[PDB]
């Protein structure tokens, strides 16, 4: 038999799928059949995330990114996993064209099934790196519960295996320039910002005592405060333990690092994946922030089939609570002149 | 004891249907499991189109759609089908991440499978109003087919299409009796009136290489205005297949448009617009298949048989358009003052 | 004869892309970005204020009575949510600019900011945003002409009001007519007798005909319509499919709409100045981060009672049967 | 103190927009939407050629030589298709004008046209849009439409090196191509060849079948493409027809990116190729999407017969990148690296 579109793509599964528990208990609704393709679309994408994801997760845990052949293939398969939640955050859109009235038909036969049983979604905050302490109180406690047998199995072993921040972080403290041998970047930086604000510092004081400079003076002594404070590992390990922070002292330096040096040619594709991760980030909050506002047109105030407050749990989750890279993004408040970045040598440029 | 979220959605199916040929013949090539994915999530989104437009060919075939309650319903479930579509365009920049380089490693386990192959878009095309004669030289598609299958693509076929029900529907438009409202013995007047005048005016100016610029854009207008009025011509121009709707249907989408603001059109308007938006997303779904079948193959051949990228070019035309009429009607748009008085 | 460029008086558009990087003697590729997106935005900004006004006017003369204009309006509303969804689109464009390169030219911009934007206060007015309910005054940021116009879009007639008198006067709330009203809690009464939520269920459905507490949550400003607009609302979602409601309910979805892609806009500046800022403090002044998760909240939400409706929703067989006669007030 | 509308010169920007009906005195609303609309598209082609001039001088500056440019080289030219994407959504806005509201002020604007977009013209022309190589309209040159000084700029547009040139000169000197070096072209005619004949052998065991009658005529088809490629001859020839644009040279380089991307030398250069094919297939997006509006706005009314015309591969500037496509081989086919040659690609 030779092979046949259908028979490839498993339609037979895929295309047989589709029972509207509304016409199970004898009174079926049209709208249902839309609110399941949704779902099972989602769903689809979902694997695909996982497919991408587990498969960058072995590039790391496996030695192979160590190969900077491989970084094309890192950052091309991140890149499509924003590509798909765009699509994914788009794909709402789809299910909007569903009235809450029409919903109201056929919601009293979901109960109490919800997306809170999405195995696959959890799989994905997980493998990403969401932890326990991460997890809005609601949810903590609650998300694992739902799960039994080979499910429960699949969901311990995406909260025990190496999450993609873990082997990020171990990658990142070994970002070349970070040696204190070598090119001491964390020396020389925390060396070119105080010489940095104490130029600043004079330049202020130089000025006639206005009221424009005393604006200059408080805003100096906050910039210094804050810049200051990135070399206090202490205050790292003491932000790492409410959780404020989640990367190592030396992948911060390392994500800084590829920041500052990032059109050196090493350092492109490295510059690139950190965006990528961001990205993610980004579309996985923008993902639960459309989620939220078409529960609200759906629901209201009511609670969910699930047994949350609804509306009001699921605008929790939109949180930098749950942004797992949120250190690449908070690296921006870190940013100082062109100037004050410690100089690239011929040794270290051929390198 | 109570129904869970992968039971309700028969995840057992759905996420059980991934194999990749590469891997059954021990080549697995990583981007092969986005190929499947991407045409699984397609596959869904044509069976939900298909059921919203199934629903919708009922009520005209039933004559709910009579009952102008039921308008909403109409209009609703057609706009939802182009967000849908609008979708599916979209849903090409996802496989756009796979480079043809990559596909190169996994092409070759897939002959001789193709698209051509798939039921639904085939459904689709019929169900909304595609011709069999209509089809480019080289589609004859339903050999790709067999059995109970090739049994469904005939029932759809046969059975009343979106564009006849329409055409049904068109036809009974309120305003085109002759002892009534007159619209069509009313337009045509005007339409004679309002040109007499124009050419009245012209006739006014000083002789120049401008005046007769007006001369020769009015004798255009007049001719294409007028010809609105040549039933014979429709007859021919039907036969030929360069429109679908009968003359009467025609007039009655003319008397929507003109008079989309009375409240008994307002709905009836959306309906006729949703028709062109869906005309138009499928053509750009047909468009932007090209665009990315020409980085993935070049001018090499397709695993279904077919040149690939040139013969999919030619699926890129008015042919297809299965509402072309209702663009068409464009064509024949006149002054405000013109359009009988209610 | 007409030329392109002259009617679009380009001479102007395509003349005002000033870098204060280079004025200031080392330009910055990326700034001009920067200037092209807020120019376009802008832009968009008068068509949303064009069509939004425009359907201010047809309410405020009287012409939205007259139900042939109904196409027209819902459509012009429609038109500002596909103008929104380019808007919420078109942060893709600037979030090409890495937060290295927008640090490059950022200090030339103090204390420029968006709480300057003109457009963005008097489209926000002109839904129906009270300023007595935003997160902190914003008007201390425009003087002259500006802080006039800005003025008159508070004290002038909101889409929210128009929508308010036009719901009030929804045919079947009438007492002595359908009276929909009394129907309702008949209806919804004579249901509620059958580990139990209907105890709940119960309790939040009947707390609808509560006119006090409307009163007491609507001065607090937790509500936002009169309790016999929201009778009208209500009127419209349950009968939608009448011929007289069918576009009346679409207007309410794009209401809806607009609400939702407000927020969403609101949303995506977010995560952008996020990525751009981290938790540094805003050009304007203010904490910009964090002062900005705060207007993503029902705060800002002008059209929330018709999403929280969703609450009050019953099966189809309580709500009142509709009688030959008023199926024949709602024909056309 | 520097203010917003001051720094954005909105008392230009937002004083631009004059209805052509109301300073005829029957003001139509949606000729403001049609105004708008044009006026975002303009401020957006200004970004582009912002973007694609400064790429454009970065190659022709020598700069991009200095491989440390590469981030920003693509970057830029992502942003372009990123901008591009915007554009093709942008007339979903507009199709939310009627054909019957169009209607009611489309005789005010009578005789301007997109015709005479100085920007759109530009950008063609800088991307490499050859002028022998355009539709005729009305029998004559797109120029025509044009006077002046800005009759002048599209000529110098037209004379200076087009971001193809550029992108063409850089590709000639790609490492690998040298005959004395890792001699990439001589190498893959013998791989190819071969790989052809090892093909020709499995085919030849095979029992005469169905498979055996046909994958003699398809081998015998991908042989001739295949060797095809080796013909420099039929390439000069295809030059001059304008059914390729890259010189033999450049599309060597081209294919040697393809082949040998996940080189780190190759990486970024690989997305640059790949971003040129993004920007052809988003412009022949954006003329089909203002192709699909015209048909509705206007139906017969021909303007539509050439528009549909400019979907057509006489405009796609990079059409050889998709081309190569054609001359894909197995993985296996493809001439292996040494650590000569490796180490010559590491950074
Ligand atoms: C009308 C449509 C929808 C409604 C009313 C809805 C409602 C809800 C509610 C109320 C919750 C909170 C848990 C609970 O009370 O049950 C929830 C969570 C969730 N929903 Fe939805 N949902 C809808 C559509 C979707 C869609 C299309 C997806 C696609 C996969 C989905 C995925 C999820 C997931 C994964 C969760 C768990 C979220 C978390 O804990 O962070 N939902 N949904
Ligand atoms: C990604 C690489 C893809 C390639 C290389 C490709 C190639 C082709 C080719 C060459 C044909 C013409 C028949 C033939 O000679 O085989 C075709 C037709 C078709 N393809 Fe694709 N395709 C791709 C993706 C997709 C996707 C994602 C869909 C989703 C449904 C799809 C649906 C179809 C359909 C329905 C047809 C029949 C088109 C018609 O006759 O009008 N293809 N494709
Ligand atoms: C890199 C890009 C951007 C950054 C970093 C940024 C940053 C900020 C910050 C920090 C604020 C808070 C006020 C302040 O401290 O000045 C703000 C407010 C604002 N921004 Fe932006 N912005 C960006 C782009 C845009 C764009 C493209 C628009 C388009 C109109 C915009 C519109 C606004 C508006 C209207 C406000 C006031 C809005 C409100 O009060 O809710 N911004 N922006
Ligand atoms: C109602 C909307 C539109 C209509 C009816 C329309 C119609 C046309 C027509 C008929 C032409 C061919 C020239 C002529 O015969 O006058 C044309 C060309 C053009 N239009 Fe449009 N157009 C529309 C919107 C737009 C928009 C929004 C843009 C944005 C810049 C635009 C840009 C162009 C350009 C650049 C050309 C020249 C294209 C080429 O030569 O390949 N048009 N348009
Ligand atoms: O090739 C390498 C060097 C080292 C590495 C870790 N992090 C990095 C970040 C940027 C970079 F350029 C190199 C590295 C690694 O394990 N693989
Ligand atoms: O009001 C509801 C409905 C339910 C829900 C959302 N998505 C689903 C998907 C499948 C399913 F069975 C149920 C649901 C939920 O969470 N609250
Ligand atoms: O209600 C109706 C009347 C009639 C009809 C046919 N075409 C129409 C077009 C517009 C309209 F308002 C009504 C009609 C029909 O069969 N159903
Ligand atoms: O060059 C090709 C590849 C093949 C193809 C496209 N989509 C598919 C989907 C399933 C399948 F089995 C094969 C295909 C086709 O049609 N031409
Ligand atoms: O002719 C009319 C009817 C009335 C009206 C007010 N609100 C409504 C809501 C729905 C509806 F169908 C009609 C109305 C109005 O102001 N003029
Ligand atoms: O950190 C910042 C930069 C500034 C800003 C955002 N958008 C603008 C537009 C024009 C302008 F001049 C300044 C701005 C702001 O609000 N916070
Ligand atoms: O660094 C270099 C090498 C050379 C070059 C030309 N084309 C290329 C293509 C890819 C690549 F990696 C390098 C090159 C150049 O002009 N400067
Ligand atoms: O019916 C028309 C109108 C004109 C056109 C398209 N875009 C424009 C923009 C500005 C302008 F003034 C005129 C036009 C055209 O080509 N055919």
């Amino acid at each position: 038999g030779g092979l046949i579109y259908g028979n490839y793509l498993h339609l037979e599964k895929v295309l047989n799928a589709q029972e509207l528990q509304s016409e199970t208990k004898g009174n079926k609704i049209h709208d249902e059949h839309l609110f399941i393709i949704t779902h099972q679309a989602y769903e689809l994408w979902f694997k695909q995330i996982l497919w991408e994801l587990d498969s960058v997760r072995e590039i790391f845990q496996n030695g192979h990114v160590r190969d900077e052949r491989n970084m094309l293939k890192v950052v091309s398969r991140m890149h499509r996993v924003s590509v798909i939640l765009k699509l994914l955050v788009q794909q709402f859109s789809i299910l909007e064209t569903m009235t809450a009235l029409d919903f109201n038909d056929f919601r009293e036969y979901l109960s109490p099934a919800s997306g809170f049983q999405s195995l696959q979604f959890r799989l994905l905050e997980n493998k990403i790196g969401v932890l326990q302490n991460m997890r809005v109180p609601y949810n903590r406690r609650h998300y694992r519960d739902n799960f039994k047998g080979e499910e429960n199995e699949l969901l311990l072993k995406s909260e025990q295996e190496k999450t993609l921040l873990e082997l990020v972080e171990a990658w990142l403290e070994r970002t070349p320039g970070l040696e204190p041998h070598g090119f001491n970047f964390w020396g020389k930086l925390e060396k070119n910002i105080t010489r940095g604000l104490e130029e600043e510092f004079i330049r202020i004081q130089a000025k006639e005592e206005s009221e424009e400079k005393e604006e200059q003076v408080a805003e100096f002594q906050k910039q210094k405060e804050v810049l200051l404070s990135l070399f206090d590992e202490k205050r790292h390990e003491h932000l790492l333990s409410k959780g404020e922070r989640r990367l190592s002292y030396r992948a911060l330096q390392g994500a800084l690092m590829i920041y500052f040096y990032r059109e050196e040619p090493r350092f492109q594709v490295p510059f690139q994946l950190l965006t990528s991760l961001m990205d993610i980030d980004s579309l996985m909050t923008k993902w639960r922030y459309n989620h939220v506002c078409m529960v609200h047109r759906m629901l209201g105030s009511k609670a969910g089939t699930g047994g949350s407050s609804g509306y009001h749990y699921l605008r929790s989750t939109v949180s930098d609570r749950y942004k797992v890279f949120v250190d690449l993004f908070n690296l921006s408040t870190y940013l100082i002149p062109r100037h004050w970045i410690p100089k690239m040598n011929p040794t270290i440029h051929k390198f």
